[PDB]
């Protein structure tokens, strides 16, 4: 089976054996989570969420309506992502922008991924970068600083 | 009236009409928040608050003593405030610096917003953008990668 | 004696007087904490970890396996760090990389603490930076925007 946190609020029972969901954690009904995941403590997962199997998910994340992690995936801790380009509070768009992270890919810390974006599988994005355009395939990014 | 999450710690009676207040927020007893306002999970908000209406304030933002949001604004995902220019450990300022969200302004996710500083009203700022100035009204402003 | 909060998981015997853990913090068994720290809400402290005394650590901050804070530090919100330079789903390094943050050092708001550094005494982190190189004591480093 999976181990979720009694202090974790999941209300999906779409979640893979060996799965841990850490404290603190909402993950919403309707959001798809694979098999030896981890979910660290302090994140939000919500419906129209897909994640693979033995994806790494560290505190503080947030996946949004319209994100997919493919399998092997590593994402780090406080990494941000979006689904909505030019946000105004309560103007909500009739499709939200589509994020795909491909299998084996591995986001720094802290970094923010735009909306529509892909990054390509074994990809690795720089702690703290902020990722505006799609990563190719096993392509090391990061911002200048 | 407005929704309190069980699993939030509102301390705060001055919340409007159709507010939500969602898991793992914490609001202290003189945070101010309008209406139709929703507090995404795992929120701070502290006592010297100001927070108009129909505003969205997404997951892991934190509000401090000195920090004003105008009606209509946007708050995007892990996007931090500050309070203090030079802090040091214990070293308590007589004033805390002062920000201000003006009317429907958003900012981006993961954006960093330093102390003093105005987002004039419609302003845009970029995904983990850092903003060291004041931003003009309607102005889109993002950090260079 | 110290202070954790009811809806905080605290799990360390190893907390020295006068310190606050606040709400939704997480605290693994082997952490050691100093005296008259504030732990402020929504952080994840873990195990092979030692922080001083009169550290203040403000919300939404991790401090992982092989991270040392001295004396009289300030992390400021959601600060992250980090222990493993490549990282990739469930590919654990036989040592984790060790960052040490000197006494007195200050980080601001939402910096990025690459793996391995030092953060010297009394320094600054700019808020929002990425530090990938060791900052000497004293020194005031920011990103470039
Ligand atoms: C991107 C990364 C993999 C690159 O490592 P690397 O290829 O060995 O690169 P180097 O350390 O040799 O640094 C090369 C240059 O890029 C810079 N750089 C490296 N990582 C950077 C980053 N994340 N952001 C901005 N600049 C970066 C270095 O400052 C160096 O600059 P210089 O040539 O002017 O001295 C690594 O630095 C990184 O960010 N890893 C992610 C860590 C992480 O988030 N792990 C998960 C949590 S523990
Ligand atoms: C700032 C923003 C509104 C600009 O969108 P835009 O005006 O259409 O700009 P473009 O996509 O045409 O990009 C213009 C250039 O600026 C760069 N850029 C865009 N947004 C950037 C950002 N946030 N940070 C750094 N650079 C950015 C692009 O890389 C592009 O560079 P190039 O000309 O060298 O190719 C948008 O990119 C953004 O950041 N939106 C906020 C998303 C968000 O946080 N939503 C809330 C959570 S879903
Ligand atoms: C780094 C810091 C201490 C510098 O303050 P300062 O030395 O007075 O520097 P100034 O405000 O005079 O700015 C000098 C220049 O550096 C830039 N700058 C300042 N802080 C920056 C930062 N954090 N990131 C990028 N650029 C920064 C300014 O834009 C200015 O640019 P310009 O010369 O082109 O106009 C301060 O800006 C800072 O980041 N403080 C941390 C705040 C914080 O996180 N507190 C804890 C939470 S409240
Ligand atoms: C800073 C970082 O992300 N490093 C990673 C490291 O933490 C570890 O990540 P992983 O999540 O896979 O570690 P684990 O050993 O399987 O599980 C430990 C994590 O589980 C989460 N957890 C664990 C416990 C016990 C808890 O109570 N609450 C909680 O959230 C956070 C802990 O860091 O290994 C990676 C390769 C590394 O990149
Ligand atoms: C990534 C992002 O911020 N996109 C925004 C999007 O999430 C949405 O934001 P908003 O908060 O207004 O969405 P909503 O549909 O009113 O409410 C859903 C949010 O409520 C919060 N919530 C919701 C539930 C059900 C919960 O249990 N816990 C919780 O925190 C987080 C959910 O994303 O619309 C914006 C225009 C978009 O910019
Ligand atoms: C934005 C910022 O970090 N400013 C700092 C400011 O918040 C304050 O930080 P400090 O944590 O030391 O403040 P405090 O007055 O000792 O304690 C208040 C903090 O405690 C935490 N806390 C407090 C209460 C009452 C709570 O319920 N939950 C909770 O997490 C967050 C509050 O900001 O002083 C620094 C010099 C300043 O740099
Ligand atoms: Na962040």
């Amino acid at each position: 089976g999976h181990m979720i946190h009694k202090l974790a609020d999941v209300q999906s029972k779409n979640i893979g054996s060996g799965t841990r969901i850490w404290q603190f954690c909402v993950v919403l009904p309707s959001a798809i989570i694979g098999e030896n995941c981890n979910i660290c403590s302090h994140c939000f997962i919500e419906n129209d969420v897909k994640i693979g199997n033995n994806v790494t998910i560290k505190c503080g994340v947030q996946i949004w309506d319209g994100i997919e992690i493919e399998d092997d995936v590593f994402i780090g801790p406080n990494v941000t992502f979006c689904n909505d380009k030019y946000p105004r509070s309560k103007q909500y768009p009739k499709e939200f922008s589509k994020t795909i992270i491909k299998k084996g890919a591995s986001i720094g810390a802290n970094a923010t991924i735009l909306p529509g974006i892909t990054i390509g599988e074994n990809a690795m994005i720089g702690a703290g970068a902020i990722v505006t355009k799609d990563v190719l395939p096993h392509v090391t990014y990061y911002s200048k600083i």
